[PDB]
């Protein structure tokens, strides 16, 4: 069968900007054996704007996004279709679709989640908004000697896990830690992650340091993970990576059987 | 071209209740000599009820809507897809696009005026509410010597117009009145007809006494009119009927340059 998924996204209209994304993706349909669909719903279409332009495309959108069987949310760069992106992820959270969220789509799920259920609806990302009530996504570069500000945190970085029961985790292979490709600037403010502990929002993967957040798992969620990393630069059709690999078997609705036949 | 037109209802699940009507707009479509595609919309699935159980459909409903080149609100019986039909009405008032209302649709679009004009959100049709604050659709049935009771209003009845600047009496042929088909027992609440004067909500037609109202034309609106009476049981292929005529021609962006050309 062919199993689609929802890139939503901006530079998600059609270009190659996710070669490398669609072939992890690649990677785990040929694990699996299955035909892939990629939908490329851009996410500004998701939005009322939209609506009130051309609700054809709007409700066509929308229409895609629950034909898809799982949906990625991936990083991105400017405000534009933030709107429709959280809307996307609040609708995979509700109705309980794989929903795998990258850097950018981390975050807008971490302000999604304190929005509608901590109901911090001024909750928002300091990227974007600098007048924050609940500055939940917020500018933190690293500093090193010899650099003049801080920087983007980039390159292979080792993560740690916060704990053994996690579905990466099970999916890594029951890793202590794991190393991976970075490139983000943002991350969780913690004056929050201490209102997100006492949730069902559980951070599981850390930077060495225990400050930045790396891994979160949507508990009681067939499948709702986001990372900061990026393991598409590490997936190989021999070894693909989980995150997609995990996706696609929730996707399919295999991933339990999948683990509980022996991971 | 394939002209479309959005039949929304109830009883829209196809089925042959709207034979006569398709036969009717098969006699525009004649005149026209164009192609016609009869779309069935279950008014229903343009609720958000819908939404929340299969979105597909909700926005399906809503693309096929939008992609539709005319809309039809055809009298029905029942409660249900009230909020639908209403919401397609206020859709194609607000877009401007070709809107007929038969009866029932009517007496909705009346009341959709009033909600989103006037401001009476509560207003509504005594038929399913009884506890209405502006009592909009009130019924208004006949009582006939020899009845218990009232009947309703049925048979071919004479249908005067009100007014010279009318449409549909163009498309008559400027007749002082006209005789049609009637099947119908709410009737419009003169408490409000009298705060609907002032508005461009202007009623056109009238029955012989003067008091219940059989065409409705909403000024400043491509098309958008609303009749009581049921012309498709008196439309021919020969004579076809002129409000289903008037609508193709709307449909298709025409009728201004067929009332210019000669009518």
């Amino acid at each position: 069968e062919t199993c689609s998924i929802a890139l939503v996204g901006k530079y998600t209209k059609f270009s190659d900007s996710y070669a490398s994304v669609i072939k992890a993706l690649e990677h785990s349909a040929l694990a699996i054996n299955h035909k892939l669909e990629i939908k490329y719903i851009d996410s500004a279409d998701l939005e009322p704007i939209t609506s009130q332009e051309e609700p054809v495309r709007y409700h066509e959108a929308w229409q895609k996004l629950c034909s898809a069987h799982g949906v990625l949310v991936p990083g991105g760069f400017g405000v534009r279709g933030t709107e429709g992106k959280i809307q996307a992820i609040a609708w995979a959270r509700n109705q309980k679709k794989p929903f795998l969220g990258v850097c950018l789509g981390m975050q807008l799920a971490v302000v999604e989640f304190s929005r509608n259920v901590l109901g911090w609806q001024d909750a928002n990302s300091t990227e974007f908004d600098p007048t924050t009530s609940h500055p939940v996504v917020v500018d933190m570069p690293e500093h090193n000697p010899g650099q003049m500000g801080g920087t983007m945190r980039l390159g292979k970085r080792r993560t740690l896990f916060q704990t053994k029961n996690s579905v990466m985790r099970k999916l890594y292979g029951d890793a202590d830690y794991l190393e991976e490709r970075h490139r983000h600037r943002f991350e969780v403010n913690p004056v929050w992650k201490k209102c997100l502990e006492e949730q069902g929002l559980k951070f599981v993967g850390q930077d060495v340091e225990g400050e930045r957040m790396e891994i979160v798992e949507l508990e009681d969620h067939p499948f709702f993970v986001g990372v900061q990393y990026h393991p598409e630069f590490l997936s190989r059709p021999i070894k693909p990576s989980p995150p997609y690999f995990g996706l696609l078997l929730a996707s399919v609705g295999r991933l339990s059987h999948y683990l509980q036949k022996g991971c």
